[PDB]
């Protein structure tokens, strides 16, 4: 019931599937970035940027719950 | 009665349902943005923009009541 | 009497009902706009536009009385 | 007498009643336009158009007397 | 009896058949959109648009029951 | 029977044929994009875009089943 | 038969012809890039970019088969 | 006999004649499009559009037999 | 006879005449493009675009025969 | 006769006249570029660009005959 | 006659007038450059750049005749 | 005799007179277009359009004889 | 006589009058463009555009006679 | 008489008035540009641009007479 | 009279008022620049730039009268 | 006499009266257009359009005498 | 008398009244533009546009008398 | 009386009310700009832009009276 | 009354609430900037920029009252 309960369930399923997919994408990104940095194509702060992005992505639900009260 | 009370109640129900749905959408957006920033596709101000948008969306009713007096 | 007093009363009732409905619509619009801005779909001037629109709509009667003298 | 004095009086009464009705319609129009502009459905020049229309309608008798001499 | 019970049954049958047909059309649309995005003919927000449209279409009956009360 | 089962079968046949055709189009697009990138006409994000598009197109039926429930 | 078998054959012929043409285009691009680099008009990463692009274009069918399953 | 067999034969003859005529028109269109693109009057997607149109027109009978079952 | 054989012959004559005219137009286009590029009004990719367009227009009949089977 | 022989002759006359005009335009362009480069407004690659453009424009007919076979 | 003889004459007049004007502009540029170099605002290669530019601009017609044959 | 020989002669006379008139109109149009282009009111492709139109209008009889056989 | 000789004479008079008027319009346009360029409102290619337009407008009759043969 | 002599006289009057007005506009532009350059808001080539624009606008009549012959 | 004498007078008034205002702006700019230079935020050439800009702005009318003759 | 002398005199009187009225309407139109342009509601070419229209209307009799001979 | 003197007087009265009204509208427009520019919503050329529009509207009668002679 | 006196009074009231409202909007804009500049989101010229806009807005009536004479 | 008094009160409330919110945002910005500067990600002038921005934002009302008189 409630009209949009079904859409909420679908969105929850989509969020779970995207969360499952994300670590593979992050690992592939890091694999490419490490070799790019080894080849003098990018700089060392790229690893810090990647770490910040991955840490933020990991706790996306917690941050959203903290902000969207 | 009052003619348009039923429409107002329907709009209230719609607002409640959209408010219930919104946190999932915000979490999915943040999850995507984290990986996008990790992969050097966007910039660091994206997180600030997301935080501002989510904070405004969380207090939409209060802001509307403050402005539409 | 006066021929069109009844129509004026009906219009006043309609105006009151629409004024009652409007804050919910404004809150829903702001809720959608916040998430749209979080996801990089719109820009920050949208909030300024929304604020101006809501402020104008809130004092519609006063502005009408000021201009239509 | 004068044949059309009665019709002129009826027209004057109708004009007065319509003038009484108009401000409510203008207020309702502005209330709708403000929310429409808040939701990105119209542009900012709509308010200028509304102001010009209301100002012209307010002084309809004076403009008619100035032109129809 | 009830005059329009037969017409309502026909409409329900048509709705069920259209609901059955829709997923194939959605899959074809997504298949075309993926290749169009791969070929640099459209943008990444097309997937978000498609997801929103499909989610709305899937819960059409629930949304109609929530609004048309 | 069921009125629209024939149209559903036709749509399924069309979907299967389009799925058969798609890999050739994707291969041609990738072949052109590789030479375009070698010639300094596009950037490296084109390959990521192509990969995302092809992956989404490949699992169109699964995504449609996940969302259109 | 099967509706789109003829179109699939035409697309396969087009793909084979484009694959035949591509090596000449890649060779001309490399010939121009080498002289441009000799004249201090481009940088040394251009050769890496060209190699990556040509390698990806060469195995376009294999990559498409790996991703579009 | 069958009443409309003669009309069907006339339609088949017209279809064969138009099918014979079309390749010349396609060649002329491509000849004009190549020069127009060389002179910076159109874009490179025009060739993709032309190829899709020609492939669809060539296998029109097969597609019609696949859809009109 | 064949009904439309005369129209086909007329189209062939028109195609031959346009093919005869085209090289002059291509030469004029390239003559203008060279001077425009000399004066810093356009970029160096214009020559690649022109070459692609002229090569495609030259073999328009062959491409049409390859695609329109 | 031949239908478009007159148009071809007109195009050849136009091409010859433009070829006659071009050297003056190239000389004026080089005269302006030299002074602009003397005043530190442009860089030394401008002369290479101008030389390439003028050389290409000089043999436009030969290049067109080479590519449009 | 010849169609573009008049335009060619106008272009020649413009070229002669610009050639007459140029030495004054070159002298002013050199006068400014000398003082700028005296005050440590530019480097000594500026004079070499100016000399190359002025020498190239002086023989613009001869270089154009050498290249545009 | 021949019934319509007189009408054909009248049409030929009208065609000759219109052909005599046209060059003046074309010259006036080009005179206006040049000034409009100088004043930044139109674009450079207007000259190409004008040239194509004038060339087609010049050999209208030849094209009509080539097509209407 | 000749039916349309009078219209041709009128058109010639109109063309002569427009040719007389044009130099004033060109001078005014250049006067405005120079100040606009001095005020950073347009770019330096505006002068090239103006010169091309004025030169074309000057020899409009000659170009018309060359193309419309 | 001469049909358009009156319009030509009006255009000459407008040109004279605009020529009278222009020096004030140029002076105001230079006054603003000097302070803008002092405040590090623009660059030093702005004065060269202004000088070129003013010199061109000053001799607009002479340039128009030289080109429009 | 003379049509645009009023506009010229208004422009002269605006020029005089801006000339009156400018010294205050120049003084404020120099006051900020001195402290910015003392704090190691800018370099010593800023004062030369400021002096050149102020000197040019002070004699804007004289330079305009010298160039716009 | 002459049947239509009276009608011609009436038309001449009407033309004189309309010519007397026109300047006021043109001034009002320009006054409105100036404010509309100041308010960013229209573009700068509106002034050119107005000037062309007013100049044409001013010499309407002369143009009519030139064309209608 | 003169038939249309009354309409001319009415138009003169309307012109005077609109001229009286205009300065208030111009002041309001400038007040809004200043705040919009301070809020980074528009650019600095808006003030130049406003000044030009107001100056043109101020001398509308003079410009009309200069052009409509 | 005078027809448009009432509209002028209404416009004066609107101008006074907007002038009263403006300082709050300017203060809010400055408050947001200061924090945005502190967070490295905008540059230091924004304060100069804001000051220019506010100074222009404050003396809107005086500038309108100076230009619209 | 006075029409826009209500809007002014709403704007004052919004300004007070934004002023209340601002110190937290400034503190968070400084907290992030300190760590960024510690990790060699930004320079030491960032603190000066932050101090200037915060000081300007703190006295926004006073500065607005000083400039907007
Ligand atoms: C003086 C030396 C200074 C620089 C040091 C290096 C100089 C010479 C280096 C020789 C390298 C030659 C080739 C290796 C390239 C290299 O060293 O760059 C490392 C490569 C990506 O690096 P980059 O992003 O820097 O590529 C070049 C760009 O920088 C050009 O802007 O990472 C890999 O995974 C290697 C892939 C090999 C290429 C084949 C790929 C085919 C399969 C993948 C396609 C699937 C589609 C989806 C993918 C997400
Ligand atoms: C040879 C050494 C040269 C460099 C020295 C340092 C190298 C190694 C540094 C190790 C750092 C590892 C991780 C610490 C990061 C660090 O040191 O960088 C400081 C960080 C911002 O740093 P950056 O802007 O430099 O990030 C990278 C950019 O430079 C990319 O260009 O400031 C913080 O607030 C730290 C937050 C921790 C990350 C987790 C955040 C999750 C919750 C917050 C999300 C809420 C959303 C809204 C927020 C407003
Ligand atoms: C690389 C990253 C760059 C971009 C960042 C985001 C990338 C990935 C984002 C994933 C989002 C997936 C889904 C969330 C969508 C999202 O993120 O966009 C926010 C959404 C609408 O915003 P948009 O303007 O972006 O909508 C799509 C447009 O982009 C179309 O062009 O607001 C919502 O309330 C979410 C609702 C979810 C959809 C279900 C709704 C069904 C019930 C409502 C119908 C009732 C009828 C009356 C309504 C008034
Ligand atoms: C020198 C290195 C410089 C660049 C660093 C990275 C280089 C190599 C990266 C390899 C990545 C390969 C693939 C991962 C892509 C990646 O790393 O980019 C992160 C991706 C979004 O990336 P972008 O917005 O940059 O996409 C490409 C655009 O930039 C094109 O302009 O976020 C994800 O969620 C990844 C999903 C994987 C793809 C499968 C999705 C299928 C199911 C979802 C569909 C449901 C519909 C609704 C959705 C809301
Ligand atoms: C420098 C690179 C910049 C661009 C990157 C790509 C360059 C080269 C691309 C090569 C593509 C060659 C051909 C593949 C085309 C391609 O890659 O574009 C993808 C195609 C449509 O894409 P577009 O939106 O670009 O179509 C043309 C538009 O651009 C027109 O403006 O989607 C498909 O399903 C492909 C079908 C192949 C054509 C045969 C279809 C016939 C049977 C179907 C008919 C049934 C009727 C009902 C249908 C629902
Ligand atoms: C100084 C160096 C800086 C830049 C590096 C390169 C400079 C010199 C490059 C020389 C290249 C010369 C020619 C090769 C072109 C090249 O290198 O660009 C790669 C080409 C597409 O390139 P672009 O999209 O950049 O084309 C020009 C556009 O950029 C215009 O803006 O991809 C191909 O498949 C090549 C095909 C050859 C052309 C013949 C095709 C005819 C048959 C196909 C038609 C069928 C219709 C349907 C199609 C789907
Ligand atoms: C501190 C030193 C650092 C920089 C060194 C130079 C600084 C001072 C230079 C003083 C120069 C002052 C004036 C000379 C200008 C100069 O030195 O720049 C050289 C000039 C064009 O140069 P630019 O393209 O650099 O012009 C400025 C541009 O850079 C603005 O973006 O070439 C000429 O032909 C000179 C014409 C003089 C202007 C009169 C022309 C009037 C008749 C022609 C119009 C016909 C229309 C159609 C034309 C195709
Ligand atoms: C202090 C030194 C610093 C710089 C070092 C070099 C300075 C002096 C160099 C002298 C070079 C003079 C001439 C050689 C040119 C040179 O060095 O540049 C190399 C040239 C392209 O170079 P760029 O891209 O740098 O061209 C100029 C651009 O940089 C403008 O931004 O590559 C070639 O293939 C050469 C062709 C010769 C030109 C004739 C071509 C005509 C027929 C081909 C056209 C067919 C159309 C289709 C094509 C795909
Ligand atoms: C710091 C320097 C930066 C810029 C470098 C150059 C600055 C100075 C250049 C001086 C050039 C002055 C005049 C030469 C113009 C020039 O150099 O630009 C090259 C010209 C066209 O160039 P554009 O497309 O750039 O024209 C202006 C456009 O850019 C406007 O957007 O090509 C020609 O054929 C020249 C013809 C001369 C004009 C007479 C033509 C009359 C007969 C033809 C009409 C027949 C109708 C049918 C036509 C198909
Ligand atoms: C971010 C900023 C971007 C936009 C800048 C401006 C924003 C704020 C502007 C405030 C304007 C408030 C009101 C002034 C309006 C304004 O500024 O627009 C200028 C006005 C007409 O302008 P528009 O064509 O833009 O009218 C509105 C159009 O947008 C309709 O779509 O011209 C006037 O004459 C003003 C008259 C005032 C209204 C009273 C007239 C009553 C008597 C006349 C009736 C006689 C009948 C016959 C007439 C021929
Ligand atoms: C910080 C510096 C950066 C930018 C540099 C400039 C900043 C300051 C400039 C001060 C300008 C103030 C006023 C001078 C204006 C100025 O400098 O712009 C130059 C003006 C036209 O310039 P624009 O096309 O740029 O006009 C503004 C447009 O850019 C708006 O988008 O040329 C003139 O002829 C001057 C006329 C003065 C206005 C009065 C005209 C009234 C009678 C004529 C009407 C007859 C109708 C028919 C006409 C054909
Ligand atoms: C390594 C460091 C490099 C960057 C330095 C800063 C990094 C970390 C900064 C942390 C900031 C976190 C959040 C504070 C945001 C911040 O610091 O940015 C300052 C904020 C807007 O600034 P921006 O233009 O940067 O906004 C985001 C844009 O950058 C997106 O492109 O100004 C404010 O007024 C703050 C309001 C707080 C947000 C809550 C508002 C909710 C109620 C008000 C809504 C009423 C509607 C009508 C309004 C007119
Ligand atoms: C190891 C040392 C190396 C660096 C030396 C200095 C280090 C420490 C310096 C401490 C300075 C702390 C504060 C003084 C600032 C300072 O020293 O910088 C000097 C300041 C401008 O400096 P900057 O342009 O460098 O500002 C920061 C920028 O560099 C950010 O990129 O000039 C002033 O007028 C100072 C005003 C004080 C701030 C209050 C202003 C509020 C009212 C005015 C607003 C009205 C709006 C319109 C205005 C036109």
């Amino acid at each position: 019931a409630q009209g949009l309960e079904k859409a909420r369930s679908v969105l929850e399923t989509l969020q779970q599937e995207l969360t499952t997919i994300v670590p593979i994408a992050a690992a592939v990104i890091l694999l490419c970035l490490g070799i790019a940095y080894a080849g003098r194509f990018i700089e060392k702060d790229t690893f810090v940027r990647w770490s910040i992005g991955v840490i933020i992505a990991g706790s996306a639900v917690q941050i959203t719950a903290m902000l969207f009260t």
